[PDB]
């Protein structure tokens, strides 16, 4: 029952996507506005051929064959998500027929739901499980799945689709340091889902970083106070070796780390240089005012970005390359991570910041440990094989890619079709599963291969 | 972290409802196909201004007032449910707002959902929360709020809605034998809801027998595997004082242990004497998958079950027969009227829970009880439940007012932009409930107090 954590891990994503150059032409964009302004530079987006349940299916199976696992020693099976395909029958019951043929129903867990925290709070669920009482010596298995869409509005662009499995057991590469982490949650309305037909939510785009903000400050502030009564220093940013975060586009990732060094000028923290009186004409702001002067967001961003290319720019490969994944975004950053830095990170430790709107937040810490394969950051990053996934997608013109999502609307929450293989199962890798048809009950049918 | 379980619980139900009898009639029903045939005698219901974010406010401040706990000694909060009010903002987050006047915002938890099932993982998710590294001593609650509504059609008379709140924490009357358990799941669609804008759900005819007794076998099955494990003798229906069952309606309850009845016959139980070896062996030549489909078995398991049904179950039905069908609170109000009617009884028996949701997912656990010092006693938890208090306080309706609010409930379902008509109805209201006054143009919720 010791230093339980992530044992392996797996991602799938679209291959089908649209490069946002192409897409700032095809809208109405000033050039820089999707590259530079949201620090993107493709989006993946999921076809008629495959949903939640598919790619869902694509990260199971891929971890438990290449990290040849035993479907029989999962004990534990949980989703995390914000896609409803059905309200009432979870993603997890679906996910059940790879156990079918393999004799194993005796596998706990659900779905966990909140925005883009369902698959943060999915992990934690399990953590807590393998130290549980009710374990029963058996892998937990976790999946992040969500297709992020919205509207022809301002916030198209940031949207994205993946997946991905973690296999959670005792003696870990990656081990939770259980006691240092921090929560915050409360009633607000940034961004939710409340058109049951839609699957277009509202964004209250301005409160959406505000809310994000404060919740931030909260987690990092309570995190700071019990690494204070466990190791008896204040916490700043350089008691830790990497930041990722919740990554719903480039920008965002940027300020809230900046707004994290702005949160050690408050508290004078060794972090602060002392060239760093650039800060000092804020000091007379309430944390109120904090959020919304434009310039301080501007100011933290100039110090802190030496920190960045060292502590987070690893992180982002893959959120820049694919969009923003909600429940899976945090955890494929981690994975980028885990693949431009697999050689270097035996002892390091990672702060990891989840958030979904709502709203639910927490800061965790994960210290990595080297460990022996298959369940190895060097096998990891191997078996994950993000440059070649990376290296296999398909662009859709920015036309075309407009015409996929307005297929998807019909076809959300709808009844009785077979989806149009033309072309398109063509450029899915080979094994994947995808979406044949539903029926006129609603019933889903997958095919692979 | 020691001995850990329930500590208290506190349950809200509408007070408007409707009596079973009463809509035998109205409906054009045969006599006691609903009283009889289904075993409900009233069914609660959500007026325009009851929901489960309603009925969870009323649940969880009910619970820490009339247990005198401090807000702050909350380090986990979870919602397990199937009403779905929003498809990403979840019903925790809603309740922070009875956290906010205290400061209190580290807590822990979201929602947990899979039909009737969500309730039940939120709790072990809890109870596996406590015994965690990542444990702060707090205390964990838990939530299982649901509205279960239904088409005219011959669903609806199982309707129901309630919430139940639970305290979670070490040193519990209530406490978990962590081990002796046993889970089934499947993919089935026997019962879900895939229509977004209506909140009513598909049912595949009685696909959910062949599926509830698949998993109540299995799950009866691996827990009976695990306690020769444990200690080392078999397990019967006499190693257990009192079962409790998910409760759509009552008669699949009596069914559902009458089936326990059965799988112990199958594996030569203690419980199993000569009369009851003699009736049942006519039929072991049939398939298990038979067995599902056998409505001879079934009558004649109900018949050698009545006794020991009449002895460990009873008592589990009180709230559920007159409340209807609560979904993820379901087990748990039948918990509840275990407690309630056997509290002066309940320390040192072993209580077997089972959980069941369309999907499928279904889990059965044991509890031990203790009887432990107040607040935390059973004998206060039904002081403070006082169901009976509360089943009193109703205000029965005419089964045409009924099917009246149950459509004008479908006008309101996932609609924007409108005031609830409190006239009337809020007299109805116990003095303190949370209510529903309106839905803004943006779809934002607000909810108000007497
Ligand atoms: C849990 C979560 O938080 S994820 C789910 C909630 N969040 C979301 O869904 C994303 C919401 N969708 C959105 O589109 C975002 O709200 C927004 C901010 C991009 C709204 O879209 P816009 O109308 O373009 O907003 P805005 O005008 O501020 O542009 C954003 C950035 O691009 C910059 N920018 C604008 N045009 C350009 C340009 N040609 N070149 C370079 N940068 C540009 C702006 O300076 C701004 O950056 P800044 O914050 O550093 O000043
Ligand atoms: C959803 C879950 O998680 S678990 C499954 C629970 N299902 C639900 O919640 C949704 C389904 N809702 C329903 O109401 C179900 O469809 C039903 C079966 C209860 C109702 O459909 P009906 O056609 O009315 O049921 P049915 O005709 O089989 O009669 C029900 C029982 O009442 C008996 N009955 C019929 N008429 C009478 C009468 N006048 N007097 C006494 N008993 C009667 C029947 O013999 C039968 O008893 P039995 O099951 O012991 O053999």
């Amino acid at each position: 029952a010791k230093n339980v954590g992530i044992l392996a891990m797996d991602i799938y994503f679209p291959p089908t996507c649209v490069q946002q150059e192409a897409l700032e032409a095809h809208d109405g964009a000033s050039k820089g506005k999707y590259t530079i302004g949201l620090g993107q530079d493709c989006l993946a987006f999921c076809t008629e051929l495959e949903d939640v349940i598919s790619m869902s299916f694509n990260a199971v199976t891929s971890l438990l064959e290449k990290y040849k696992i035993d479907p029989k020693q999962i004990g534990r099976l949980e989703v995390g998500s914000e896609t409803v395909i059905d309200k009432s029958k979870s993603i997890k019951t679906f996910l059940m027929q790879l156990f079918e043929k393999c004799g194993n129903t005796d596998v706990e867990g659900v779905d966990s739901t909140n925005a883009c925290y369902g698959g943060t709070a999915a992990l934690l669920n399990c953590v807590n499980w393998v130290e549980s009482n009710s374990w029963d010596g058996r892998y937990g298995l976790v999946i992040c799945t969500d297709s992020a869409v919205y509207a022809e509005g301002p916030a198209r662009p940031t949207g994205g689709a993946a997946a991905i499995a973690m296999l959670i057991g005792p003696d870990a590469p990656i081990v939770f340091e259980s006691k240092l982490r921090g929560s915050h949650m409360a009633h607000v309305y940034d961004f939710y889902k409340p058109n049951l037909a839609s699957e277009y939510p509202v964004v209250d785009g301005k409160l959406s970083q505000t809310c994000y903000l404060m919740a931030l400050d909260s987690c990092y502030k309570h995190l700071c106070n019990k690494f204070e009564k466990l190791e008896g220093k204040e916490f700043s940013i350089n008691d830790a070796d990497y930041f990722v975060f919740h990554s719903p586009y480039n920008k965002l990732v940027q300020k809230s780390f900046a707004r994290l060094l702005y949160n050690d000028f408050l508290r004078n923290a060794s972090s602060i240089d002392e060239a760093a009186e650039k800060f000092t004409p804020y000091s007379s702001l309430s944390l109120d005012e904090s959020y919304q002067s434009r310039d301080l967001e501007k100011v933290s961003q100039q110090l802190a970005k030496t920190y960045y290319d060292a502590k987070v720019q690893p992180t982002t490969l893959v959120p820049k390359q694919v969009g923003n994944m909600y429940t899976a975004s945090l955890y494929a950053a981690f994975a980028s991570l885990v693949h431009n830095k697999h050689s270097d990170l035996a002892g390091k430790r990672v702060v990891m910041f989840s958030y979904g709107a709502g709203s639910t937040a927490t800061m965790f810490s994960l210290r990595l440990c080297e460990n022996q394969s298959p369940f190895s950051l060097s096998n990891i990053a191997s078996v994950m094989d993000v440059g070649g996934k990376l290296k296999a997608r398909h662009e859709y013109a920015p036309e075309k890619f407009v015409e996929t999502m307005k297929l998807m609307e019909h076809r959300y929450g709808a009844k009785e079709f077979v989806t149009s293989k033309e072309g398109i199962l063509d450029l899915l890798a080979p094994g994947t599963y995808y979406l044949k048809e539903v029926d006129s009950l609603y019933r889903r049918f997958y095919g692979k291969k």
